[PDB]
């Protein structure tokens, strides 16, 4: 009850429809002109964001201390408006929970809400043949075209959902120190 | 993006959520003390709404003009609160849109609403193993728990969920001349 009107502030705020060369992704705003997409989504030096060519500065591939995969993209917009800063809902660790909500918005899915259900720390991942680390896992989600969804309590951001298969769903971990 | 919000008021004043022997569902109160469930739901003389056991003091399955099956429940609560009247928000006949959200809401699905696309008049089905008329298909959604929920496009309210099978999903048409 309470995570969907979070969820619905959010997404209204922060959240952005974005076509790449390699598809529709939901795009999440984090502060200044800092973004979040998978890493799968590989924008190149303009995107359409919500029917609109935006360049983009610069996209870091996240990996961790190792250099494995997180399967995050960050990427900095070259527009003049920043984003509202939600670093502060940004979870600081990987979080587990029994119930969470998986918000979608794209021109395809519009405005869609997900109650994933229980939210457990797989951890490593064989992800598209790609090893990668920090996964979210959940039941119940699972199609083409709902990758960059932002999984979310109330008053915390999750993780960003980027694969699956069958009835389950993965998301990136998304930590408060990946920004700056 | 009009179409969730006005889904949103909906379920916020006229959905709960229902326990019947055979299930949980939503259920969408109409006017007065009528409310409505799939056929399939079977109310007993006693629901449990939002938590709450509740009288039904009368429930008719509805059926054509030949006795075929409509898969709806009307249900008249025992209960002294009415609903809302939305009786002007409902088809007068089957309708066909382009783009609907299905508004499902139980302790199970809390607050999910889904984008489900084209959704057409598909008419005659055999619905588990019942011959069913006035059904309007969709693509994209069907899981267990589901049925009740609400199928609307911007200001009105097209049916009510009742099965699926793969990624198909079909409504019963909820049409604004079974309300009287
Ligand atoms: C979102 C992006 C998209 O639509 O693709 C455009 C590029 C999409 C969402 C998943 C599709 C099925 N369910 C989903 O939630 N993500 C992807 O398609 C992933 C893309 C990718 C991610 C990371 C590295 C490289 C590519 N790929 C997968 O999710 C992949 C899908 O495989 C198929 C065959 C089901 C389509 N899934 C995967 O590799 O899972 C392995 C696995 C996990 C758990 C148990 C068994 C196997
Ligand atoms: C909602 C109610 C519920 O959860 O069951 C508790 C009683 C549920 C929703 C569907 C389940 C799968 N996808 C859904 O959206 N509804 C049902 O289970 C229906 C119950 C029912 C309705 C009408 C008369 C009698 C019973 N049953 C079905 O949807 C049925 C499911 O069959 C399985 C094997 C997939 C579980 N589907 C069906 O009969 O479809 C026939 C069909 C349709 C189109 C193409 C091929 C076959």
């Amino acid at each position: 009850g309470p995570a969907f009107e979070f969820a619905v502030a959010m997404m209204k705020r922060n959240s952005s429809t974005v076509k790449t060369e390699y598809g529709e992704f939901t795009m999440l705003g984090i502060y200044d002109r800092w973004a979040v997409l998978p890493r799968h989504a590989k924008p190149g030096p303009t995107i359409l964001m919500n029917d609109q060519e935006v360049g983009v500065l610069d996209a870091k591939e996240l990996v961790d201390k190792d250099g494995a995969n997180l399967e995050l993209t960050l990427l900095k917009l070259n527009r003049n408006e920043k984003f509202r800063d939600i670093r502060g809902f940004l979870a600081k660790e990987e979080v587990e929970v029994n119930e969470a909500v998986l918000a979608i918005n794209t021109s395809k899915f519009p405005n869609m809400y997900i109650p994933v259900g229980q939210v457990t720390e797989y951890g490593f991942l064989y992800l598209g043949g790609t090893p990668t680390k920090r996964m979210l896992m959940y039941n119940f989600p699972t199609r083409a075209g709902q990758c960059g969804g932002v999984l979310m309590s109330t008053g915390k951001v999750l993780g960003i959902h980027v694969g699956g298969n069958g009835h389950q769903g993965f998301s990136a971990a998304l930590l408060k120190h990946y920004f700056n």
